[PDB]
Parts: C-alpha cells; structure tokens; sequence
C-alpha cells in the first residue's frame, strides 16, 4: 500500500511526516503463534491498548536460534541451520495482520547480537560444534563478545544469515496472502539487535570487517527488497566501540535508510540504582550528551534519528510491580522533553521506542527468573521480568506515554 518513506531527516507517510511513538515488543511474533506457544487473546488486547496510549509502531524479533541455555527464548523459530517452525511464523502473520487493522507500524530485527535469542553466538555455536556458554553464568563478557562478532568473519554463518533473510522477506502471509515485500506494515527490516564490532579490544581490521558487514547486508536485503526501509539496529556509539567514526562509516551507505541509536545509562555505569539520588545527576548530564552527539551525526548524514530502545530500572532496582517508578517517569520526562524541542527546531529525531512493554504479562516466579511457559514479557528471557519494562498498571508511566505520543504527532 503505502510505505513509510525517508526525506531528509524525517520519515514521511503519505506525503505527511510521520513520528515513531513506539515501544519494544520483543515477543509480539510469539504471542501471535496459533499453538500452546501463542496467546492471541492477550495480542489483541496488548494492540488495543497501546494504540490507546498513542504508539503507533513495535519493535519486534523476527526469528530466533534454538539454544540450550537458560537466558533464552524457547521454543525457537530456527532448529539448527534451516529448519524453521513454520507454526511459529504464522504467529508473525498473525501480528502483521493485528498490526494492520489499527494502522500500526512494525520494525522488525533479524538476528541478535546477544544471547536471549540465540542469535550470533548460537550461529558460530552450530558451526563449530560447540555449545554457548551463557554469559549471565560465566561472566565472561570479553569473550562472549568477541565470538558474536566472529560471525561476521564466518563464511557459513553469512550464507546462513542470507538465507534466513531470504526466508522471511520473501515470505507470503498465510493468513492475508500479502507477500512480505509488499506489506507497509513493515515500516523497516533491521540487520540485528545490537550489532557491535566486538569487545573492548576490537582492532582496527575487526572495526573496518563491520562496516563492510552492515554495507554488504543491507545492500543485500535491499535486491530482495527495493522499498522497505533498512536500519541495522545498532546501538550508537557505545555499540561502536566508543568510536564514533565506526558508527558514521558503517551508516555512510545510502542502502541504511534510517540512523538507531539506544541508551542504557545503568548498563553502563552512569546510573547506580541501588544509589539513584546520588548518581541521576551525573547520569543525565550524560545522557543528553550522548543525545547531542547522535543528533549531530544525524545531520551530518542527514538521516532520520530513532532512539529505538531506552529504559531504566524502577525504584532501587525493584522487579516487583507494585514498587514506585519515579527515577523512570522523570528520565522518560527529559528524554521526551529534549527530543520533542529537538523535532521542534527541525532536527531529524524522527521518535523513539521505549524498551519495553509487559502490559498485562505477570511473573509469579519468586526470582523473577522466566522459565519455558511463562507470560512473555518486554523483559526478555536473560533479564528478571520486571527489570525494566512498563506493566499496563503502571498508570504514572502510561500518563506520560500517552502525554509525549500525542505531542510528537504532527
Ligand atoms: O537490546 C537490548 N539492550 C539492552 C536491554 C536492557 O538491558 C536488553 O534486554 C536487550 O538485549
């Protein structure tokens, strides 16, 4: 019909602009499934809901590798190289199809830099023959990364990675009929959650390996698919190595439609939140540093700009639902508070998703720990249900959503 397009530094619908008020939804597909795996019920509802609140895209996982650790999705759409669980993919049909009655948009990633998904690690597992050590148990965070970048390096895990792009671009909707190619609920196909270089040691030939890696994948998705926008999902700078001269390389190519970058102030050490008055200070002074310096690139590249994924804990690192979330709805508050002066001045921030919905998804796991069965939730499988994502009975943060989508809106 038609798609969601880029001029300049904003996206356009229909000759108007068109703003992302969003949210990750990691497990949408999922919850469309038509089996056991699937709750179609509580889609529906979910859908109802946050078109409610003003959000009118979801960024959600595409396919996932199946893997034997306890951080990660299971079941898996991919059981080993190829064979893909096409009752699984009718769950991404389904939401096409949910998507499309209420005029909402999807972004949709195709591989994972981390392990809650199998992801590039599972590749490099399945081609080796040896099995992935979840990190969340070794604490062996350096390596883990630098052997989730061997797979750019790896000749078998790219024509896998092709294939597996080639599988669900190309595909039909077995419930509409519309092929995939030609469906503009698909706003725009991303390389990966996270694609970085590799860990902090990354050399100069690792950091020019990933620049030709987003180039050649993009332009190669791009002669399955002429029309769709295309974004690799990266996280910015700090999914750069700290460089951000690899961020503007890897995204100088006009087959990247649309700039991503994500903010995770206590991932990173800016914010403490067992010592959150001590530390928001200093941690949004920084913050808005790293906003600057995305929007500047921006318009260097002159490419819209999402902050596709940003978050932060509830009070003192609760996961519990009827703990307080005040640290969260006032960075929420400056977040869209500067991004919506930023649209105003006609920088290219083009919107944002916030990481992540629950909605009506419940964990009565005493450790907060989601075990095969449980309520998907925007918390995926290698974080506690409730470390960061918003329930619908969050009603302070739900205020503030429904206030800025209805704001950023044209
Ligand atoms: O893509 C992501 N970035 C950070 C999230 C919060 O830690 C995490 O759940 C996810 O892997």
């Amino acid at each position: 019909e038609h798609f969601v397009r880029v001029n300049g530094g904003h996206f356009e619908l229909q000759g108007k602009p068109y703003v992302i008020t969003g949210v990750n939804m990691w497990y949408a597909a999922y919850l469309g499934a038509p089996n056991e795996v699937g709750d179609r019920d509580r889609l529906a509802k979910e859908l109802d809901n946050l078109k409610a609140i003003g959000v009118n895209n979801l960024r959600v996982l595409a396919v996932s590798e199946k893997s034997e650790i306890n951080s990660a999705v299971k079941p898996a759409v991919t059981n080993g190289f190829g064979n893909y669980d096409e009752t699984l993919l009718q769950g991404l049909d389904y939401l096409l199809v949910e998507l499309a009655k209420r005029d909402m948009t999807v972004v949709l990633y195709f591989n994972n830099f981390w392990q809650w998904s199998g992801g590039m690690t599972q590749y490099m597992a399945w081609i080796e023959g040896e099995p992935v050590q979840d990190p969340n148990v070794t604490n062996e965070w350096e390596a883990f990364m630098a052997k989730s970048a061997s797979f750019y390096r790896s000749e078998k895990a790219q024509q896998e990675y092709r294939k597996t792009l080639e599988k669900i671009i190309t595909r039909v909707n077995s419930i509409n009929g519309k092929a995939y190619v030609d469906d503009a609920t698909i706003m725009s196909w991303q390389l990966a959650n996270e694609p970085r270089p590799g860990n902090s040691q990354t050399t100069a030939e690792e950091k020019q390996i990933y620049i030709d890696w987003v180039h050649a994948a993009a332009a190669y998705i791009k002669t399955l698919d002429a029309h769709h926008l295309v974004s690799s999902g990266s996280e910015g700078e700090m999914g750069s190595v700290n460089d951000m001269q690899v961020f503007i390389d890897a995204h100088a190519t006009p087959d990247i439609d649309y700039l991503t970058y994500h903010m995770w102030i206590r991932n990173w050490s800016w914010f403490d939140k067992t010592k959150p008055a001590e530390t928001w200070p200093s941690a949004w002074e920084k913050a808005q540093n790293y906003m600057r310096a995305h929007i500047d690139v921006a318009k260097q590249l002159n490419k819209p700009l999402v902050l596709e994924e940003f978050g932060l804990d509830r009070d003192m690192g609760s996961y519990a639902m009827d703990s307080t979330t005040e640290y969260r709805d006032n960075y929420f508050r400056g977040v869209f508070e500067l991004m919506l002066a930023s649209l105003e001045q006609g920088e290219p921030s083009a919107g944002y998703n916030i990481w992540a919905w629950n909605g009506y998804g419940r964990t009565t796991r005493a450790n907060y720990w989601w075990q095969e069965g449980d309520d998907f939730m925007g918390d995926p499988p290698q974080e506690e249900q409730g470390m960061y994502g918003v329930f619908d009975t969050d009603t302070s943060t739900i205020a503030i959503m429904k206030e800025f989508n209805a704001r950023f809106q044209p």
